[PDB]
């Protein structure tokens, strides 16, 4: 039995083969991209990329319990075929999400800029968690033209007020190398509840751990890196 | 004898037989989306929805020259297939653009609200026409820890665009892809014209354009207006 709360240094295979399968109740995963920003982040080919991309989403998925939730990040080039895998594989296709992340970068002259980056959402079933009122996100100068049309509009006899908390979160995010707190926030408050466990099996900085700790979610997760995991576990500590 | 600078009352597939292979620069296509809005977009499965779009998309392949552009657009998970399938057959991916609506009409309850749409950019080769200048965008200026001022053409355009309101496409959204991947006097094409968009564009930016719509009424009233 793999210890929870703490972020091990193993290989995400290794790892994999030490979780339970049907435990997990959402799996956020910020893997590899193919675009050779390190030594784990470059690949023979694309194929290769697919292969070792396919061999750990098969292990991820039989973790998930029967309406666990799954998010995987990437390239919208690399999404497409993961998109169709998944499909395959019998999950549930969710949502596109788009991150919009309007750096500074991503300049060509041979075709548009790039630097939008895609997360994948599916499910297991169609009896998933999904929070949408915890995610809300503020209204606009629009919605509020919509609020002023149906202002008269009465309902049991009086005043109908909009949520306070703002309108339904849609699937184009935009925020203020680790993915923002904000962001995976959004994605753990959306996709489970309190005391759910969460599995990152690329843990990075930690980032998935610490706001899973935050939001009083257990989790699970590993890094190969022992800089990392030694430096996140401390993190997570105090 | 198929006439172009006209929209012609034809099904895709006649009309894509008739147009002369590797004759054409753009191709800008807004096909069904398989989301039941009409007769024409039910499909029984969605395998049989990817088999009719792999269908069209080899005639509209074989009608680009070998420098040609591609966009094609469609809900973000149904280009998750069309991309795969476009890169099966040897076309190069440049862009998968995404078109935030930013439409106020979210009503999801069991996932994030929808309404994003996709456009994939494919060219047939890498020597493809692409005019940056043409279709920069609005933005000193902090960026790496120094202080600038603005280009005063904007900025390259990027990959997530933002533009308001079948449903015809906003004017400028086209207007964008033709003058980024054509040039003057080149040939766009389209076999799903509907209100003849792709068409109304290309005429006033001065290039030629050919197309189809199996509608009757599209079809004239489209050619009314270009007439006009
Ligand atoms: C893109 S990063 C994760 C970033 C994370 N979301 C965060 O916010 O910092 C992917 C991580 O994968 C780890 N890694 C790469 N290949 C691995 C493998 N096969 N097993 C385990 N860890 C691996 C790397 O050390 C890196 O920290
Ligand atoms: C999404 S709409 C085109 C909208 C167009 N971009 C505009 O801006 O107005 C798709 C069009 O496909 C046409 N259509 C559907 N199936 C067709 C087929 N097999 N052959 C020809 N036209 C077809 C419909 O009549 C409809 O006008
Ligand atoms: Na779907
Ligand atoms: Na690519």
């Amino acid at each position: 039995m793999l210890e929870i709360n703490k972020i091990h240094q193993m290989n995400c295979f290794d790892f994999l083969d030490q979780v339970e399968n049907k435990s997990v109740q959402l799996a956020v995963i910020d893997p590899p991209y193919n675009l050779s920003k390190a030594d784990w982040d470059s690949f023979d080919s694309h194929n290769e990329f697919l292969a070792f991309t396919y061999r750990w989403i098969d292990k991820v998925l039989d973790k998930l319990d029967k309406d666990g939730s799954l998010y995987i990040f990437n390239t919208p080039f690399n999404c497409a075929f993961i998109c169709q895998y998944l499909v395959s594989k019998g999950m549930i296709f969710q949502n596109w999400i788009t991150w919009d992340k309007r750096d500074g970068m991503g300049s060509a002259k041979r075709r548009f800029s790039t630097g939008q980056e895609t997360i994948l959402f599916f499910s297991k079933s169609k009896n998933h968690t999904f929070n949408y009122d915890e995610v809300r996100v503020p209204y606009e100068s629009t919605d509020r033209i919509k609020h002023a049309s149906e202002k008269g509009i009465l309902k049991n006899g009086k005043r109908w007020f909009p949520n306070p908390n703002g309108r339904l979160c849609g699937e184009v995010w935009h925020f203020s190398t680790p993915k923002p707190r904000d962001l995976i926030e959004r994605i753990i408050r959306a996709s489970s509840n309190p005391n759910d466990l969460v599995l990152d099996c690329f843990m990075g900085s930690g980032t998935t751990a610490i706001v899973a700790k935050k939001l009083g979610r257990n989790f699970i997760g590993c890094d190969m890196n022992a800089e990392y995991v030694n430096q996140a576990n401390f993190v997570l500590n105090q």
